[PDB]
């Protein structure tokens, strides 16, 4: 039906998108990137990011597809010397969608609230001095948190920033979320969990400041500093990432793939 | 209904199982261990372990009930000043059962095969010499793990064992297991993913033997020599254990008690 | 002899500030914030790394003695109730002076040089983009290094922010520094070391950008944008800094009560 | 001068060994393998390691060197088609000698002592219940131990067991050991410092046991049981290893080549 394809902008990609959509005047395929219902993004994770938010209004009418020009990128399902493949199936259509959970983050204000989506992970750090904010899971006081910050990612994002700083890699059939801590201090007078926190569909996990009120939260390649914050608010969103899928590639072959050998 | 009591077997948990048999005897309530509905564990976690395992053939007939006459065990819910309370509530019945998923263990040998359940976790280790094995998820080869061991979680498991190999703590609410490496080999020949793995309900993780074919498999507490392996198979059990409730008591905050403050 | 005294600046801080000038009074000891000869500084490890840096051009004159007003300062000796005690034995002086290692950071430009001293430690971490470094050691290339930012810690610094990204503690008679990681990624492409590194006196590790030149360096609590950067060099200092000492507090009962109990 | 070889034990090592004495026997060398003056070993580091504990009596008069026969063994300098130069520059002398550090192991009994040498670490397990012991630095009381066991590295053996352990890899100048924890337990109630030890020389850190006194000691590979122990005392040692070196090796490319790439 309709589609649109977005380009990392290299030349490599440019010429990719080009090439498909001459494959695609072939088929009863309509370019539209107003109200597509395929979004093809070619190039890397970044990429795939970026075409996720320019449509997260309408997550629930696309299905998505990623083509890596450079390495492996997660996100993506095919090499560009598949692209005339990809085109021919996906014009007659008949394909599985998988569906990937999402983060909702709830930003509150005091004397106004704004909510963002993440397909990998929402951070929080603060704007220069130290970071300490309470944790609140469910509204019982779990820690006080001090340290560099903390790190809320989906199931796919668990292979992203999250595994960096020592999270579980979760598989994406499991609606959760997981919170890892960014360098906290421990000793006789300050105390946190340590661990990472894996939180179910329907828990909240609530960060309050305890002195300063500026944070520099980030939610996927987006970074914003937030001044003037009452509350950050974290919970598996009710809305799913939608892929189009042409062939088994199960999400642990990819972990293998990306992290093992290929 | 019938119910039984475990005790620890020092003198202050002997004395709290005599009381509370002696205040059950007021009511409608039979002591029965062959055919118990209510089992009250009146000790530590290992005491808790120890009539969990006692009883893994009856698990859809029995709630469980722990008292910690030690420090706050992590399966209680009671301190030995509230048993009156505890006989009078059970006595009257009407709680809330809750239920927490189990991991199902599968060992296979050469010219057989064994099952075991564990409420906390399964691991293997080698019978002295390398652990070597071959980590196969829903039939595809994985890893080569090279170190000492590997752990498999319960979610309620994950503030054991699993939590002191870097494992993420997991609401037990959510049907699944995660897999905690100990101390693995990582140089230009030998690669493990490293980060533990969260695996769904219907996901099977399987060990390989490489060389070495002789291994020492924990289950709980308890601990045996398996010589000629083929395989060791994981997956989240059907079966769960239930637990009788009478009072708020959640998860997260259990987890603050135990680790935070109390 | 000639001596000062920093103060945290609050009610409890200054008033023993004064409290000690006074007794000083009745000793031979003149006040010289310009030429001391004994710096105490009395507040939190904050505190005492200011009185640091407020005299790092004649750390070969100077001991340093630390009061804690708050909890156990790591620097600090004394609890406030042996101000008089510490006044009666530093006027009579006949002290020890130990020595801890200092590390030397160098930061060059292009169409320039900077050098500054660190008690605790030196990070490196990107003005926002992603940061990318390549981390040669005594000229020979030892890594890309791709993630966060990295840190460079002194023996005493090692309980700092060193230890909250898992380096290891280091007794201050090892004359070292200790390079740790921040949230490094890894994975097919990418590749770090992973493990906290210890280099002696008289090895140089140089940072080297690969992309984006600009830079936020981090000096203990002193944190400066430096822009234009060619290079990062770090190496243990031949300057030290001087404690005056007037019992016996081990280093490793120090880490004992900071983190064990106390 | 005196030389012995040792080889792995596989035709490829067997043979070189052969071709290397018929290579000797071309110059004033004499094959001697009960007072060598060189020992090279032809094989892994397994191999290398059986050869220094071989001689570890003699260790002043030797100096070793290291054919790896599969991968870059880490205690190896030379690949098997060098080994007609090392025949050559060995038999003209005239070489470098460095010098690594090593660890020293007491073990005292009820109703006696063994000592014990580690080129790479000596570790603590217990005989299959739980590993309790407190540690004792330098006669001061640090922690109880609660977990699955420790480890005591030499500098040249932190990129061994100790890396696996979350241990920093220290330059083997440095005159040092460092302990490692192996899957400590930590709660409300137990508590140990989490992050590794680095001890400089004539530290002495001595384990104690609290309940089980029987235990498993591994010194490189060899691993004992060890029964009615009262002590368990680690330092650096007097004695030292020496290598014969031809060339400029350095060890932080040592490191490169092992772990990163080559
Ligand atoms: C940064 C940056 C600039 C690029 C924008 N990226 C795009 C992506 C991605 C992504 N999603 C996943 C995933 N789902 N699974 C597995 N892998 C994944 N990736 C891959 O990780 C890398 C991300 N970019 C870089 O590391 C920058 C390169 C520095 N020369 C790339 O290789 C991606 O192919 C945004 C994402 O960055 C992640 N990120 C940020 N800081 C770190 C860090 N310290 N360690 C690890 N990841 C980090 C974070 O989660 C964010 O969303
Ligand atoms: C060992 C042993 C002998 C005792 C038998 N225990 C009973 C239990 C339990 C348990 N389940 C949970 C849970 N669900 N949540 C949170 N906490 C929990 N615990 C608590 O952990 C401790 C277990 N025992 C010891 O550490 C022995 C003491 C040494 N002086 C106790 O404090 C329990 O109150 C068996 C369990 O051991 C765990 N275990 C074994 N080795 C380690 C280790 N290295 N680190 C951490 N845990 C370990 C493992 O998972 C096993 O099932
Ligand atoms: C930050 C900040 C503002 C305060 C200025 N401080 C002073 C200090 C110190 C210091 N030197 C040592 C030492 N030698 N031994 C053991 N302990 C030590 N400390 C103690 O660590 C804390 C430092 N400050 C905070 O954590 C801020 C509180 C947040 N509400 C205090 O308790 C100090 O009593 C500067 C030092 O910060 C360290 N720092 C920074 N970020 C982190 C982090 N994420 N984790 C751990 N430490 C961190 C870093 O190395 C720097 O030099
Ligand atoms: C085990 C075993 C059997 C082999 C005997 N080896 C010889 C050696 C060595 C050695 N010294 C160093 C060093 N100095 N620098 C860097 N690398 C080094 N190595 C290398 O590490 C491996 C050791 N063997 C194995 O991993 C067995 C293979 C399993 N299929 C090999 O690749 C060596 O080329 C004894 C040494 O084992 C180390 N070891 C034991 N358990 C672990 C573990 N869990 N993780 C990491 N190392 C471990 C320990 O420190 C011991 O001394």
């Amino acid at each position: 039906m309709k589609y649109m394809i977005t380009s990392k902008g290299d030349e490599k990609s440019d010429l990719l998108r080009l090439n498909m959509i001459a494959g695609f005047g072939e088929y009863d395929m309509e370019y539209d990137d107003v109200e597509p219902e395929i979004v093809i993004s070619i190039g890397g994770d970044g990429t795939f990011l970026s075409a996720f938010h320019q449509y997260e209004e309408r997550l629930d009418e696309i299905a998505f597809i990623g083509i890596h020009t450079g390495h492996l990128g997660f996100y993506a399902d095919w090499r560009p010397a598949e692209a005339d493949k990809l085109v021919k199936l996906l014009a007659k259509g008949e394909y599985q969608k998988v569906s990937y959970p999402l983060l909702k983050t709830t930003v509150k204000y005091g004397i106004k609230e704004a909510t963002y989506l993440a397909l990998n992970e929402s951070t929080v750090k603060s704007s220069g001095g130290p970071f300490v904010v309470d944790v609140v899971i469910n509204d019982i006081h779990f820690e006080r948190f001090r340290g560099d910050g903390l790190c809320m990612s989906t199931p796919s994002g668990t292979t992203a920033y999250n595994k960096s700083l020592g999270g579980a890699l979760m598989h994406p059939s499991i609606e959760a979320m997981q919170l890892t801590e960014m360098a906290s201090i421990n000793n006789r007078v300050y105390r946190t969990i340590g661990s990472p926190l894996v939180f179910p569909k329907h828990h909240v996990v609530s960060l309050q400041p305890v002195n300063d009120k500026d944070f520099q939260i980030s939610v996927d390649h987006l970074s914003i500093l937030h001044r003037d914050v009452q509350e950050i608010r974290y919970e598996v969103s009710a809305k799913k990432i939608h892929f189009a899928r042409f062939r088994s590639f199960p999400f642990w072959r990819r972990v293998h793939d990306s992290f093992i050998e290929d």
